[PDB]
DNA sequence: GTCA
DNA sequence: GTCAC
DNA sequence: GTCAC
DNA sequence: GTCAC
DNA sequence: GTCAC
């Protein structure tokens, strides 16, 4: 065993660097419970998945691939599982199956956590002897499959995630579910997520419309309109504040109150200014509809169109990147989406700029790979 | 993030 | 310093 | 309660 | 955390 | 302490 960063590795005796590895997952894969629950009510409630399994674990290392554990234990750094409790668990599990295991566990959230793949990276570049491994020579087996309800004539309840087979995605293992492999049953019905990362680009207008122009040389309040995460302050900053707008923003001055009186000062040194709130509703906007009609300046909304999905995985890219900053949870997400309300003419803006979410152009490689991958389950 |  | 938000 | 598989 | 008290 | 899930 060893404790690493917001990891866990225990690598265990006759563990032989390889070129091709078999990886799969614990909890569904490998073992599941004795009780037929989700969680284990003892500690001893866990037996081997199939029987099939130590006899095909054992082709498998004498095939000379590396075997290998990726799981999820978040109940371990959310203080519901004692680590040695589940350091011991797999210590078990391991002799009842025989062959010598590499085990990784994350005990977190981050990059570590499946569907993102830090453990497999922390593999390929710490955890072997430098000995590089194929990734279409090797294999991942994991019960997070995202397969439909009724997938199997025994089997009723749909998988609670696609977390393992999005996991191999991200990495470019070839995937199977542990009956497929094990069982050599065919192919299930499965569905992925909506909302696919790999498929954002560049490609098209930085906004709409595009006669208009994003800035003004003339006082004026440009009011923000989007989910956190949507990428408000990203593009305020880039486009408006770096040309001289007045960056109002409620996370940084402490209430709507503040941020109108600050509206008003700069306005009133005759500076144009943006409104870098949440703003959903026709209240929260025409607080500063107000201070705009007050001051006798045209009023623009940026509207940033990032759906509910979009701006959720650059949350959790947020949350992996720069720590520093405070996680947006999902009930703020939800809270928005029930608050929300079109912003329109009628408000009393003089316009309304659409501003579609369009990938970070000259993006550095190693962030842009990070960004590319399926973040949950 | 928000304080409606 | 406490309060509702 | 909001970061158990 | 800030607002209005 | 509030919210939606
Ligand atoms: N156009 C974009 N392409 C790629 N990543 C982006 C883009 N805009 C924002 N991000 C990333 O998404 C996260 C949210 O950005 P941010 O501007 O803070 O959103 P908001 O201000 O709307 O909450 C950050 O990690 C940021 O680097
Ligand atoms: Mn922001």
């Amino acid at each position: 065993w060893e404790s690493l960063k917001k990891l866990l590795v225990f690598t265990a005796s006759g563990v032989k660097p390889q070129g091709k590895v078999a990886a799969f997952n614990l909890d569904g894969t490998l073992i599941t419970t004795r009780s037929g629950k989700v969680f284990p009510t003892s500690p001893s409630d866990w037996r081997i998945l199939y029987p099939e399994i130590p006899k095909k674990l054992q082709e498998l290392a004498a095939e000379g691939y590396k075997l290998v554990i990726f799981t999820n234990q978040m109940g371990i750094g959310r203080g519901k599982l004692p680590a040695e409790v589940f350091k011991g668990k797999v210590e078990a599990v391991l002799e009842k199956l025989g062959v010598p295991f590499q085990v990784l566990v994350a005990t977190h959230a981050g990059l570590n956590r499946k569907p993102v793949s830090g453990m497999w990276d922390h593999l390929q570049e710490q955890a072997n002897e430098g000995i590089p491994i194929s990734v279409e020579d090797s294999v991942f087996v994991g019960d997070a499959a995202g397969r439909l309800a009724n997938w199997a004539p025994g089997r009723k309840k749909k998988d609670f995630s696609c977390a393992d087979r999005l996991f191999a995605l991200n990495v470019g293992l070839p995937f199977a579910t542990p009956e497929e492999f094990f069982l050599k049953w065919p192919a299930a019905r499965f569905e992925l997520p909506a909302f696919d990362p790999r498929t954002i680009s560049s490609a098209g207008p930085l906004y709409l419309p595009e006669s208009s122009s994003l800035l003004s040389p003339n006082p004026e309040v440009v009011v923000a309109v989007g989910f956190p995460g949507a990428g408000k302050s990203t593009f305020i900053q880039e486009h408006l504040v770096s040309a001289g707008y007045v960056h109002v923003n409620r996370d940084t001055l402490g209430s709507w109150q503040r941020c109108v009186s600050s509206c008003q000062a700069a306005l009133r040194q005759g500076k144009r200014v943006v409104i870098d709130n949440t703003n959903p509703d026709v209240p929260s906007r025409a607080r500063y509809i107000q201070c705009a009609k007050d001051a006798g300046v045209p009023c623009r909304c940026f509207n940033f169109c990032a759906t509910i999905e979009q701006a959720r995985h650059n949350n959790r890219f947020r949350e992996m990147t720069d720590p520093s900053h405070a996680p947006v949870s999902d009930m703020v997400m939800f809270s928005y989406r029930k608050q929300f309300e079109p912003p329109t003419l009628a408000e009393g803006f003089l316009e309304i700029l659409e501003i579609p979410f369009r990938l970070q152009e000259h993006l550095d490689p190693a962030l842009q790979r990070l960004y590319r991958q399926f973040s949950e389950g």
